[PDB]
């Protein structure tokens, strides 16, 4: 079971220092900071990472949420990326949850982080190029050295 401990304002960047944002269509994408849309994208670059105490310690249990008009929370349900219409909860009774990811650092690189679905072992948040776009996806990943599943997290609380 999980219990929420603290929430932190966060900016998430991929392997190429592109910044995660939510577009008009509620799609999680990555922007180059010289992109012409970076001005309009800027409010949608802010994520809330909430840390959870875990009765079955496997990694740092977190939810990732966005604050638009209302709060929505990132989900790995059905092995894809979506946003559940829900604030991060105070308590979660189960040991696995579609909104809980295990955040862990990369061996030798304490600042590089990987987020594993707690529902689907071996599935990770990843950056993927798809035509002209860079998309946040849920990727079945056998190779933990794959830099496309590595992110940095910058605190904006201060």
């Amino acid at each position: 079971y999980f219990g929420k401990l603290e929430s932190k304002c966060s900016v998430i960047r991929n392997l190429n220092d592109q910044v995660l944002f939510i577009d008009q269509g509620n799609r999680p994408l990555f922007e180059d900071m010289t992109d012409s849309d970076s001005r309009d994208n800027a409010p949608r670059t802010i994520f809330i990472i909430s840390m959870y105490k875990d009765s079955q310690p496997r990694g740092m249990a977190v939810t990732i949420s966005v604050k638009s008009e209302k709060i929505s929370t990132l989900s790995s349900e059905n092995k894809i990326i979506s946003f559940k219409e829900m604030n991060p909860p105070d308590n979660i009774k189960d040991t696995k949850s579609d909104i809980i990811f295990f955040q862990r650092s990369v061996p030798g690189h304490d600042n590089k982080m990987q987020f594993e679905s707690s529902s689907y072992e071996g599935y990770f948040l990843a950056s993927e190029k798809e035509r002209d776009l860079f998309k946040l996806i849920l990727k079945k990943e056998d190779e933990l050295g794959d830099r496309s599943i590595m992110f940095t997290v910058q605190n904006c609380d201060g």
